[PDB]
């Protein structure tokens, strides 16, 4: 009751440092530094948030309730989170150099697939079609995916998705048979952006496509977030009606989501000779709030801005030129070492490398590289059979990067990456003649494997453990 | 690279700190923390986050992709996260005391809506039918809202939702309209949870009537999350199939949700005399991902699991006693001043004060209250004429407890809070037999009561100031 003692034993909790307050989590955090120190990471979807960023986080604008939008708010004293979300507002529009009457953007999405969930809620209603590249052709989730057996992605339960694919020679996408499908489907909403695809997309084309159907074009921007902003890579928002965005991978920062959307005339009625004006800032304003989010998360837009402030610095623009640099030296040294890139190779931050061309499959190759410390995650390249047999590895540069890598470090790193092939390759071969992954895990916990893969894990840690790791 | 010294200074940004970088943000979270220790926080949906919490939502957990769930990742190197994942998981039964092979628990909304759409998506699919409590009668937007124009929220966009009301006479849900309407409209799914009720729900009765109906009973214990864990208030657990919460307010935990769900015997099937096992696992958790969500938040789950420990503390339990103290003080307080309560009063954190026993509206008293800043929120009281002029203040206590303020605290504000409605009837008479809310706002910044208003503020800042703010 009073035992004012226990009561401060109380203040003294909540005030008491994360070290000494449950230890197992302190621990866990640090032993997952540790791990992202000594990896060499190939995710495409990884990066490495900057300090500032991480600290924006851990501010007490966790506990600030701010329903609604800046002058538009359902509670009170949200003077400072107005400064904030408004401030970011500000500064993504800056970052994108996207003239605030051509261009509103939301900036409460508390991750990806949220904002585009949102989108298609604002702009294609139940069941409304959506078209995005397929899945195993590089699509993602949320641009919609369903098996005959079950409506599988969100997207594709509460609208009805159908895909287009990339040509499994070229290894691009085929916008020709998007044109002839999109005729027959009528999409209200084409998404423009992929999850792994080497290339840039022809946004121009897909608007043709999109405005002869009298569908929006979305482009999610998820993955060249950070290539657009620095501009090593085509900008979406010369075409496009609304752009989604992570606020992680490359744009560097910590995990949410953005809707950039259009603003001003859509078109003029020569009926009416007047002019018919974009609706999408309503509309998407309001499937994110009070359509389907609660309260925004302040440190997450606190943590958002601080990206978007470290976006426009010429160090960031380095980065992303880098960025691409590394990737082409990587595609460049693997292809020169027998390596199939599909595509050719790669204009942006990835390559998918057809590890068919070497006589293995991305999801075994992918388990053993983990053990030898090399992140990379496995996946489908054009012409897959079975999804359970990834043909495909997807190598991506932007986490490496931020790291300090530089072309021949990259170069090194694709000789690591051959060393863990090598060792695939070995354990298959004993595997016997077609063995399952099942066995495949076994034979790699095998003891004469578990030693190889202990020399080439070490090797790897060290040389991880020469560059920095961003945010402390 | 070319400017190497480009380089190392990029490099230098990730790694130097929030005050150095981006001074702007660092002013407004420094700014906002102020605003957080002068005021008097009586919103009920707030609390303060220990610094624990806060710690580890700042930490690298941030840059780890885990799709999927622990032993069925899509990611390779989720060693610690999984340890992470499944700690919280064992954390969030044992908290909750819950029987770990008759409850489980997804750990991965990213915050409370997300939670709630999650479970709608897994167990109602699309155009389901779904009860709540009809919003101004205190549900939330999450538990279905659609006026004859419009489907306002995303859970009355994707699914079929119908209202169940409280009784306008004795301010209780009206348990039995619920019965009748529920065997009309056949709801798939009925929601056992409030955003503004002072009293318990009949879950007890609320079963009976799923049952009857063959729907299911989810329970959103959001707002007494932390009531419930310290068990100051009966257990949805005990009759609910489902039950979803944010970790944030009572639960003082940082922004994001959790859902839990029944795993075990649905029932024997007498038909065969086996046994009907409950599927709540698979299909919560495939809605979650891949269905709804992308990566975790790791940082976020984090934050959680810290919050969860801090629950199982005895000072914890101490601190929900106190919350739930504090708010009948704070209630009968106003009750002996003469000011009317909906229900009567409270069995948990918050009051409903029907500001017409003052002759006044919460739209209103809500400005004046912000301006002398004491926060709270307004409300529509149950039989309201319109939403457009509501009778109500919610007020609840969690938020000032937990910055140590006991019972004759609470006295002292329900004081404040009545000089407070003084002046909001002085400006409304002012204001005159008519005016707009507008009109009232503008006569409040005047000259004439800026005077007093800013007496009250410094008086009510002062003495908040006394009191210590989670989180450092
Ligand atoms: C009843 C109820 N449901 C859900 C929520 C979740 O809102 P949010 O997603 O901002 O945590 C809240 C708060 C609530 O009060
Ligand atoms: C193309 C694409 N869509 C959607 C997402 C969603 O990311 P998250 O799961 O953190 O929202 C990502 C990342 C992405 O790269």
């Amino acid at each position: 009751q009073g035992d004012a003692d226990l009561w401060s034993s109380h203040d003294a909790m909540l005030a008491q440092p994360l070290k000494d307050s449950d230890v197992e989590v302190y621990n866990i955090i640090k032993k997952e530094s540790n791990r992202q120190r000594v990896g060499l990471e190939l995710i495409a979807s990884e990066n490495f948030a900057s300090r500032a960023v991480l600290e924006a986080l851990g501010s007490c604008l966790n506990n600030k309730y701010s329903e609604g939008y800046p002058g538009q708010r359902y509670y009170g004293g949200t003077e400072f989170i107005d400064e904030l979300e408004t401030l970011c507002q500000k500064r993504a529009l800056q970052a994108y150099k996207l003239d605030p009457q051509c261009w509103g953007v939301n900036v409460q999405p508390y991750s990806g697939s949220p904002a585009n969930f949102a989108v298609y809620t604002a702009l294609v209603e139940p069941h409304g079609r959506i078209m995005g590249l397929d899945l195993p052709d590089g699509g993602h989730l949320t641009h919609g995916f369903m098996t005959d057996k079950k409506k599988i992605s969100a997207t594709s339960i509460f609208f009805e998705s159908m895909p287009y694919k990339v040509n499994p020679d070229t290894g691009y996408i085929n916008y020709d048979q998007l044109e002839e499908n999109a005729r027959l489907f009528h999409p209200k909403l084409i998404i423009a952006g992929t999850s792994c695809y080497s290339r840039n997309l022809e946004y121009a084309r897909l608007r043709k496509i999109a405005d002869e159907n009298g569908a929006y074009l979305m482009a999610d921007m998820a993955h060249i977030s950070g290539l657009v902003a620095a501009g090593v890579v085509p900008s979406p928002f010369e075409h496009c009606h609304v752009v989604t965005t992570t606020t992680h991978k490359t744009l560097r920062g910590c995990r949410a989501g953005m809707i950039f959307y259009r603003k001003g005339v859509k078109s003029v009625d020569p009926a009416t000779g007047k002019e018919i004006l974009y609706n999408l800032e309503s509309l998407i304003n309001s499937a994110v709030f009070p359509g389907l989010q609660g309260g925004p998360h302040n440190h997450a837009i606190a943590g958002v801005a601080v990206a978007l402030k470290q976006a426009m610095t010429l160090e960031f623009k380095v980065y992303q030129h880098q960025v691409v640099a590394n990737c082409r030296a990587l595609s460049e040294a693997l292809t020169e070492l027998g390596y199939k890139i599909v595509t050719g190779g790669s204009d942006n931050h990835l390559i998918l490398v057809d590890l068919r061309s070497k006589g293995t499959d991305g999801g075994r190759a992918e388990k053993v590289l983990e053990a030898c410390s090399i992140a990379c995650n496995k996946n489908t390249c054009p012409g897959d059979r079975s999804a359970l047999r990834p043909s495909g590895l997807r190598l991506g540069t932007p986490a490496l990067t931020s790291r300090g890598l530089l072309e021949k470090d990259f170069q090194k790193v694709a000789h690591f990456i051959h060393r863990g092939i090598e060792l695939t390759l070995q354990i298959q071969s004993d595997t016997g003649v077609a063995a399952t992954l099942k066995e495949f895990k076994e034979r790699l916990a095998g003891d004469k494997y578990q030693a190889a893969v202990q020399a080439l894990r070490e090797e790897v840690e060290s040389f991880a453990s020469l560059f920095p790791l961003p945010g402390l």
